[PDB]
């Protein structure tokens, strides 16, 4: 498939100010997954249309600066309602059930309830993504990870990115 | 190997400070050619890295001036040097005698001597681009053609995006 195309319509789309669904863009590493998500970036901005990317890893690691006080929802709050965002990278963060109950499964829903643009990149498609979820410390809770991966679908569009 | 990544790679290279072959992105309308095109344009730009794009048929009617006593090649002269430049839809002009031996083809060698970085997205590849320089109101001119697509072959690495 072409995913390039499918960056070019979706940025006109937005610009034009239709209702879309976000990218799931997922392969092995090293097929450009980031440099797509960063050119629909840099396509909107061209047109005044902000947007933000996020790199998941670093991101959970700058929410855990304030998991006891709870500060960290300052953060979130600010970033769920983001009118354009892009989660590079997802389900290489390392699956802890805070992280996926506090973070990942919250911001989701409101990005979904409010019907915001997301994207995706990862290395893994749905399914694989739904057992990286599924899977933790606590052992294999199948209910979240598919309520999860669920509102993944219903925000996005698979491309497959191969080399 | 993936076109993403090509772009990507090449934007890292260029960044670094690396003068790297572009990229020659050919397929039908339609396939995001342009898209990738700007985003090199717009991931150097983020960088500070400057690059300039041409749409060939409107360079040309700039040109057509000015077609006679040299005076186009003052602007020609100021293309063909560009740090980075890229053609985008090569191969939708209409090609002349004097468009094909006195504008592409000089700007692709001099480009091509200089050692200067050079993008391109065509309809064509490189066979039909060849063929499509060839002919011309006074007829089909093989050598000129292959000279020119060899230039264009030695500045770029080929990339075919179809359509889903």
């Amino acid at each position: 498939l072409d995913v390039a195309m499918a960056a070019d319509d979706i940025c006109t789309a937005i610009t034009n100010g239709e209702q879309v669904k976000g990218l799931y863009l997922y392969g092995p590493f090293g097929t450009g997954k980031s440099f797509i998500l960063g050119a629909i970036a840099n396509q909107l901005k061209s047109k005044k249309v902000r947007s933000t990317i996020i790199y998941l890893p670093e991101f959970i690691r700058t929410l855990k600066g304030g998991f006891k006080d709870g500060s960290f929802e300052k953060k979130l709050h600010r970033v769920r309602e983001a009118n354009i965002l892009m989660l590079d990278d997802i389900g290489a963060e390392e699956v802890t059930p805070w992280v996926r109950d506090e973070v990942i499964g919250p911001l989701l829903h409101y990005r979904m309830v409010h019907e915001l643009p997301t994207f995706f990149s990862s290395n893994f498609d749905y399914s694989e993504l739904e057992h990286h979820l599924a899977m933790t410390r606590d052992g294999e809770e199948k209910t979240k990870a598919a309520r999860i991966i669920e509102r993944v679908k219903s925000l996005s569009t698979p491309y497959f990115l191969s080399g």
